[PDB]
């Protein structure tokens, strides 16, 4: 019930001159395809056309629907970009659920913000595979010309009406490519939409599909026509195939110079360019949309952590080191010390180096995902930053509560419940204080090559000031054991084990640091890695 | 001077059918395409008429020169494959230059075989880029549509004289899809070679350029002809495009029942099927030439080995775990011992884990282009095995040499020369003892990932049973500590450092094992797993 009229007279886009003399206009209900060579600035007028391309060094007068460019006229208007980012363990009807609940204002139910998503399952073709999950090239699922058309549904829920794609048919094969322009036709002439597209390699039939197209060969345009004349209008010039040949292959040969390149710009401009030119409180709201936006994120990202954190070879781990602690210590004494201080140091080596390695691959892998969400109106930093926070901090903890339950026993520490819940709780702190660590360092470096061998340096230089290796340390690094987490959780478990003296009685067993200067210490240890983690991805702007 | 006429009769190939009933013949000079629909079983026929698919579940009369296909009618028939599988840091003419050396046999002299890697480069247009390193998409080289023509100079050195390749233009852009057919219609009009291809989605100059093609769907086929005549058969059936189309793209489309395929087969056996039908010492010889196979394969991987070794993230975690021990025990004092064995069993702990867990990766990363080589006549599997053991023992000596005399020196242990190159060989005997272990995992699971979950389990086992943590070994696994490697490199760094008492004088520093007991079995452990890494390659058969 609202059309809209694309009309763009600009001129150059100097970065040398990807564009230089560009025109033309879109009705609506027509759809359009701009094709040219490759490297020849065809992604560029449609980048700039959808308004992302703008005052440094682009000018013209790309003015929508007898006016100009607005944030108010840039909500109906959808860009589908060249590639997908989606989640892989989503199936494809909880991919578009979950999206339909962010993308649509809150003003409306949730029986209608959902039925929205429904239409547009049935509105494209994705009946049948709205149950399987979606995957990649790692997890068996859907088809490579259904993810694209995932891609067109996830900028169909705000309803546009001018839909501007980027290469779809490209990757697709031969049958999967036609039908995909067949339902895009049917969105311009069916349902009244300006749809705009740039297609790299055209078979024959998909170029009896087009209504308009548009040629570029390095910046100025040689042809802004409706497509079946052509082939017409270069006979009038003195082109014409020399053999039956598709027609989108005839001109994309006279784009780069091909003849059978500097006869077609001066035609242009003197026959057909002067033609088109003669056409022309917000308090306790803001609290609880907070919240809001934090519930939908938890339920996306349970299956993504479930999946990073109880994988099948990082749970043969942790049960091949539960039974070589409780073989190696079965049946253990407590009166002879040397041996019970090594149980007590080689958990606070392991439990310090797998949370802390295994984290710094979580934000890498998702910041191409989340820069294209969050510049879409769907959500800030400080809620997707506290649903990896608070996601992690619940699936963690399922690990070590049973790799200590199982040795606690058999390993014969002290007996009781009040001293076996001081170990869990020294230890599931000390756990979650250590991926801190490594969500700290991979934030800040963002490359899961680079950084995972600063957290094994860092991982080193806290273990070999833990205090159990070296005993005498030479005077000039005594400083260096205090900001380690291992001296601070090693220090507590082997207060809680044998408490200062009077039973025992050698002084590694009488600390000197504190009781709860060492639990003070790991707390200031958990929000302050949470927090260098977050100014670190404030720091990439945009 | 010696052309080939390739006929083949055959009939189907039972895995469903996929092929059915195929026909038809090649005469020297004609550059022939096999083009239908994906999934028609067109990489089929290819792969069964250069001669790798027979025996089983395949009958026909596929017949060489009026002949049979036999070993001897087969060194010149060149079966380009689909993928690529080069080394990257080596240069274009480095590439074949060094495959010369193999496929050639050993009765030229090595002038005109380099000779003939030479005219090679020019006869193809490899001529601008011989001096480029390869590369992949890690490392910056040659282009894309240059990687396929290497590929195809991969397979002239033997100087075939029938090409059989697949799928060449798949991949390439628009330009270089072209100028690669030119090349290819080159060699059977000018050189008189009989090369036969499959082309996926030509373009219509590039159909142009065929002598004869061949239609398949799913099965049988539809048209055996010039080509030139395609169009003018299916307008006797009763086919005819109903708008311009590209010719490659109306046939193409029949195959697939697509009208506007029952009375195809049909007409095609009836009128032009029995048409084609009617023109129907060794001793001292096999030693030399074993190590003439083995000093050119430690010429190709010595830039190899030295982008696995000498990284500079595996430069930097030495670096910084040589000051760690150089200000830790900083002018360590000898006469207090408990700070003495922890400097030298964290050693043991460094110098066998990362020796083995980077040993993992060697075999996994190169088994798909080993077993395309060895199934060439190029080398067996003895040479390839020990250009792996030699070449890699020879560049990880340079690391640990590098740690142990700048820490040495400042950690103060025992003056002297002669307890300095004992301390070192011990060392250096640990690590080549402990890369066989990943030599020995990596090549019994062939997967980077799971092999490098159990190489760490592993060395788990052998450091809580390596005699540091634990005194007091619970008398059932005394056993455990006998077959692991950090066990035998710490009490012979004790020995070394301390002898027997008699001048510390806590029986930690006496041993029970022995000095040459222990440096005994470092050697049935360093033989002992490269056999059973040669032992699990030799069970892949093919
Ligand atoms: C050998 C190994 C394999 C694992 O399972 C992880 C772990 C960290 C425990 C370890 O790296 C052990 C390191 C030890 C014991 C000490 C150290 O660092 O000085």
């Amino acid at each position: 019930c609202f059309p809209i009229t694309l009309k763009f007279v600009d001129v150059c886009y100097r970065v040398r001159t990807i564009l230089s003399g560009v025109t033309g206009m879109i009705s609506p209900g027509e759809f359009m395809a701009v094709l040219g060579p490759s490297g020849s600035g065809k992604s560029t007028l449609l980048n700039a056309v959808a308004g992302r391309l703008h005052g440094s060094n682009l000018t013209g007068k790309i003015l929508i629907n007898d006016g100009k460019i607005t944030k108010q006229t840039l909500k109906r208007t959808g860009f589908v970009a060249q590639d997908d980012l989606l989640y892989p363990h989503l199936t494809v009807r909880e991919t578009l659920v979950f999206v339909a609940l962010l993308r649509l204002p809150r003003s409306l139910t949730r029986d209608v913000k959902l039925r929205a998503a429904e239409s547009v399952i049935s509105e494209l073709g994705l009946t049948k595979c709205e149950n399987t999950v979606v995957g990649n090239t790692f997890i068996r699922g859907i088809s490579g010309g259904e993810r694209k058309r995932v891609s067109i549904a996830h900028e169909l829920l705000i309803n546009p009406s001018l839909l501007v794609l980027d290469e779809p048919t490209s990757g697709l094969d031969a049958t999967a490519a036609l039908r995909l322009v067949q339902t895009l036709a049917g969105l311009a002439h069916g349902k009244g939409k300006t749809v705009v597209t740039s297609i790299h390699q055209p078979s024959s039939r998909v170029f009896q599909m087009f209504d308009t197209v548009l040629l570029l060969s390095e910046g100025k345009c040689l042809f802004v026509g409706k497509g079946r004349d052509a082939m017409a209008y270069f006979e009038s010039v003195g082109f014409s195939p020399a053999f039956p040949m598709n027609p989108a292959d005839f001109l994309l040969d006279l784009a780069n110079g091909v003849c059978q390149r500097q006869t077609l710009v001066t035609a242009y401009d003197t026959l057909l360019a002067p033609q088109v030119k003669t056409c022309i409180g917000g308090i306790t709201t803001c609290i609880a949309t907070w919240f809001s936006q934090l519930c939908i994120l938890l339920h996306r990202l349970l299956k993504e952590r479930r999946h990073e954190s109880f994988d099948l070879l990082r749970i043969f781990q942790v049960v091949a080191a539960s039974i070589l602690c409780g073989l190696m210590w079965w049946h253990s004494d407590y009166r002879d010390v040397h041996d019970r201080l090594g149980l007590l140091f080689f958990i606070s080596i392991f439990w310090g180096v797998l949370p802390s390695f295994n984290a710094v691959f979580t934000f890498p892998q998702e910041r191409a995902i989340f820069t294209r969400e969050r510049a879409s109106g769907m959500y800030t930093l400080s809620s997707y930053f506290m649903a990896h926070v608070l996601g992690s901090l619940s699936m963690e903890l399922v690990l070590p509560a049973s790799f200590l339950t199982f040795t606690y026993w058999m390993v014969y520490l002290r007996p009781g419940i009040v001293p076996f819940l001081l170990t869990l709780s020294v230890l599931l702190l000390y756990v979650l204080a250590s991926q801190g660590l490594g969500l700290a360092l991979g934030a800040a470096i963002m490359d899961a090559k680079k950084a995972s061998t600063i957290v094994t340096v860092t991982m080193l230089a806290f273990v070999l000031t833990g205090g159990y290796y070296v005993n005498k340390v030479p005077s000039g690094m005594v400083w260096m054991k205090y900001v380690s987490t291992t001296f601070y959780c090693y220090r507590l478990l082997v207060a809680i084990q044998y408490g200062s003296g009077e039973e025992i009685l050698e002084e590694e067993v009488i600390g000197d640091v504190g009781m709860w200067t060492s639990v003070g210490v790991l707390f200031l240890m958990f929000f302050g890695y949470r927090v260098l983690a977050y100014l670190a991805l404030r720091r990439i702007k945009h």
